[PDB]
């Protein structure tokens, strides 16, 4: 069902051939024990697969080999049990393109101290053997997590899912391919960039089809298909007056299905995960993609506006990050403010596409499009208020040498009075230290306008993903002061300029 | 006539105000005196301005003040007749946004020996006073060029003006505007990049317009001016049978002059310098543009060929750098190749796109068209030989973090045998170390298959484009040795690493 | 029979799926013709093995996914017969871990003027479509070798069998074991490094067993099996009269012979490459090893002195790299020099230990005399000249924070005189530059006196060797001049340090 599914963490027991064909006869037993007990009472994001012993460096070398190659394989998990000289694991280590986190745990919770002895000692010592492990990582410098407690410990589980959770997201992106109906808006900078160095980084690609070849396919829509979506949308929406059958409006909501089908046969026929599209380019169509662009997203697509690659990825990395976690995540961009004493608020939204995922309610769907942006007919397009609660904003910007993700942790708030004129859904937000010093370190540090805005993830997600990427997290929130953060941004600038 | 006849470069005088007014009224002479001459005698690309004389602080700051605010001032050259302490130039050294060159000269030839006195050596002392002015130059690290010479002396003049010509080429990039018709070729990376950071660097622009505003403006260009066009190409070109009147593809004749038109009305109004096509996005227009292109090529535009901004921009700057000079400057890429024992020969051309400033004859303007490429009608083109001599092929790439500027001397030939069936321009030449070294110090070294083919230009004339943007040339020439090509690649690469 | 026998090289072709189903078969065609007849007329270090087309992202990624896996994959050969987008290779390219070269070919080698046309020019493009692969790698910046010529150019074969026998060392090494009987010599600093550092850069393993260990298996051979090697010494070398039957030390040759059976058994039933001894610790050897390591060399295992296991593995590695040429290749040390006008030579040889395979007659193998330093009884040893022509002597040493390799050329030349008191086998060469030259710069470049002399190997070889592990060359020939040296060794100590 999910793409979860799609992949396993491979758990690696760490220790020595030379201890005993009884000793290692005992580990395993544990190991079988602890990775049975962790898929079925643990509710980790996928499975986790016991390998067999890594003991000889020539076996720890093959499992590493087997990762690399098995596409399933999103990661190890290493139990460091006994005492596995980290030399041995040197030629695995060095060959392996797929993540690490080594688990430091132990298979009893309590010490057994008055049965405690040698032959217990020489079994379970992952106190020591654990450590070994973690200097030639640190040595050699790579990524390398680290969780520690018991196996039973809920608290563990819940670190060594979300790890599992960035290495799954690490391998799809990997296949993540973005498809862009047209170049970017002119003279803009931050939606600009290398894609070169996104797929060299990242692995997803970016290539540009013609508005021209979508047309062709909206074109070919029968009208059928194109009834039949009208009805899913009458039972699925609050349809305003000119939206109904008799509306004013009616054909401009058929021409929207008949685009957003259009779309949905090209991006599945081209095996996309996400699009962009721009306003400067839309010759063929009879409106901007609106409503059409907020129920793909809501079907799984990530999207950002004008030619905005980076963000429609980062929207489509982000939904699957989510996947099975309790929230939303849309492409957002702060359209405007309201100042007051203790309440500076941000409004957020886009010329039409916000995904309907963080909606509260069922949506209505108007036109009231008149759009002069573009040049079109009147769009359709969703209209709705966004759930309350905790939030982020992320922002990836290409720094030209390297990346930065700016992540703002925000609190989603209810609008306080209705928004009867405003023609586009909303989302509604108190930045964390407070709106002047939340926009002025998001300024300061780069950084731009279009956002992924998510109710699902947080700011310790964000983290491992940019650790798990190498590029500088830069952190806006409630303990953010601008001496300190201005610093932080000199200091991460020479470390991540090497 | 000339974009040159739009800059001029100024002549400042460096002494100080503790001589005497007499003396300085001696300096002054000399340089009215030099510097009339140089406009009158030395056939310098563009015209010297003497400023008023540099002694005081203030008043060399208030040089360099005038000279960033005069969109005309392409540089200065500075002479330091007599000492003029270093500091007095600092503050206006700070500000400077053009480029200088220190033309160290003296204006008697001989010394002389027989009157030599305190009084000849207090005026004329660029000897020392030159060397005072070096040190601030290399202690500011600022680029600043330096000539030595007597100011009648010929081969300085050449000198002067190769950098003149540079300071021109310097200023006219600042304002070149890209018009991209499309994107880049899906799947290609040499033709992507950063447009910001090219922007920013060398400052030209690069933008997009859909096909579709194109394909406007060549739909309303009228008959009269189509066939007005045809009468200018049977009047320059020999036409084959089936380009003429009664011939099977008069229509496509007509229809590659209506999208010539179409081009030039949409560049000339929006101001731009440079193009590219992308034969992935032709929407609404009947052929791939061919002679439009090459004409467009010849009359001053840089282009390139599959949304290749880089290459095009490169083109113009190229071409305006080259004005004057003896021309043939056209975009290119390496076709084919000829093995054979001391003849290893490379073909030279593209789809159709090879500008005819570089050609001998005058052109056959064919359509035996079929291109399948792009799915269109038969494109009309010119086919041609390139001229025999000394050239080079200059590529511009994107290494992420920087720019490098690859260089490769070549020789045209004029070819050995006929070449009846091809159906494009063609050059041929011999790449100057040899074949082999040639291509696999090109191919180690990055950068593409698309290239600024030149007869007009040089290495020399190329070292000092790096030079004015500080950028990495990468050499390829008769003196080139590929383990130390190797080493320079490297020691270069930390160098421009910070 | 050979190890290179075990090992393949992918010949992978680059196109793009966009071509044709005829245009594609086409390039496999070609593909099959050329590496068929590379395979039966090329004479190449081992055989080339034709993948499928790489033709889409998924498809090349596969390869080099596969390539990854293979045990006998020991690099690729790329020939982008057909323009094959770059950013299609990116996924590739960045989890590919191993040797890559583009074979820049093409299949005609002469231009067919008459009969070329857009048919022949949408098939074979090589001339550009090497480029823009060329800048993926420069752009990833990974070390792509490159070849060009026409696919039968017999120097292209002899340089792309090069490149395919350092790939094949390459792999080897990374399952290099190294046996250290005892550790390194007191308070020596050559010979002393990291063995970690060692085996994550190059993949050779070394751990030492105690000389008790040893001394066991050399306690347990049998008479029979010793008396059967001394009838293939008395077959094999000329046997002084102290060493035949009846002589005053034929006891010495048995006890010579049963540590040579004690040693082969011991690293074969280890599985080990190279291995060191030390003179400080022989405890229960009743001889230094002293015909039983250099019968041991001429077997193919690696040797060094003082427990030098830098050496020891480079032995093995130029021994492995060598095979199928014609040349000796030995451990050597720099015992002293000859001073006089025009006649500078180095005599070159060690305690004892000089390997047979650069020798020229049939050895005597005697125990003429008495080892005094750390030891019991006189060793057996073989005593014989070296071949003259030109030969290179190379070092690696760790300068802490990274390797360099030094390569001396250098000219062997037979002995002016008779050596009758001379009990070791001598090397005697002229160094180039000159001695005064080559020793001070092999001293200012930091290495040592313990060598692995080679006639085989030469300076091209070492180049490559240091290109592929990413080392610094340090090369002294008759090129080299100190100021210039001095000046690499600083522009190369910033590149390598970082």
């Amino acid at each position: 069902m999910t793409i979860f599914d799609n992949y396993e963490v491979w758990f690696v027991i760490g220790s020595q051939h030379l201890y005993g064909p009884e000793t290692l006869r005992q580990v395993t037993q544990h190991a079988e024990h602890v990775v049975n007990a962790l898929n079925t009472e643990a509710k980790l994001p996928c499975k986790l697969v016991l390998k067999p012993l890594g003991t000889t460096p020539d076996e720890i070398t093959a499992i590493c080999r087997d990762a690399n190659y098995d596409d399933p394989c999103a990661g190890l998990v290493v139990w460091l049990h006994t005492f596995s000289p980290a030399k041995m694991w040197i030629n695995g280590l060095t060959m392996l393109n797929k993540p690490l986190l080594q688990f430091h745990t132990q298979f009893n919770a309590a010490l057994p101290w008055d049965s405690i002895d040698m032959d217990f000692m020489n079994l379970n010592q992952t106190a020591h053997g654990g450590r070994e492990f973690g200097f030639i990582g640190a040595r050699m410098r790579q990524q390398h997590a680290v969780v520690t407690g018991h196996w039973q410990d809920k608290q563990a589980h819940e670190r060594i899912g979300s790890w599992m959770r960035q290495a799954v997201s690490k391998q799809d992106t990997r296949h993540l391919k973005v498809c862009r109906f047209g170049d970017n808006m002119r003279e803009v900078a931050v939606t600009d960039g290398d894609k070169v160095a996104a797929q060299i980084k990242f692995g997803f690609s970016v290539n540009t089809w013609a508005v021209g070849d979508l047309v062709q396919v909206v074109n070919s829509i029968s009208d059928g298909d194109v009834n039949a979506l009208v009805d899913e949308y009458e039972s699925c929406y609050t349809m305003t007056p000119a939206t109904q059958i008799h509306g004013e409006k009616r054909q401009n909501v058929l021409e929207a299905a008949r685009i957003e089908l259009g779309m949905k046969r090209f991006l599945e026929q081209g095996g996309f995960h996400a699009f962009t599209t721009t306003f400067e380019d839309l010759h063929g169509l009879k409106q901007l993609p609106g409503l059409a662009v907020q129920r793909l997203m809501q079907q799984g697509y990530g999207f950002a506006g004008e030619g905005d690659w980076k963000t429609a990825a980062l929207l489509r990395i982000m939904k699957v990050m989510s996947t099975g976690l309790q929230g939303g995540t849309s492409f957002m961009e702060d359209y405007t403010y309201h100042f007051e004493k203790g309440n500076d608020l941000v409004l957020g939204s886009h010329m039409l596409e916000v995904c309907p995922s963080i909606a509260v309610e069922e949506k209505p769907i108007l036109d009231v499009q008149h759009l002069g942006i573009g040049g079109k007919d009147d769009p359709a397009r969703l209209i709705f208020n966004t759930q309350t609660g905790p939030a982020i904003v992320a922002s990836l910007i290409d720094l030209g040498d390297r990346y930065r993700l700016l992540v703002n942790c925000i609190d989603t708030v209810k609008t306080p009075h209705s928004l009867p004129k405003l023609p586009v859904a909303n989302a509604l937000w108190k930045a964390q230290p407070d709106l002047p010093t939340a926009s002025e370190a998001w300024i300061l540090a780069g950084g731009a306008h279009h956002t992924v805005f998510s109710h699902a993830l947080n700011l310790n997600d964000m983290r491992q993903f940019a650790e798990m990427h190498d590029i500088e997290i830069t952190v806006i929130d409630n303990d953010t002061r601008l001496p300190a953060f201005k610093d932080a941004l000199r200091w991460n600038e020479v470390y991540y300029g090497f």
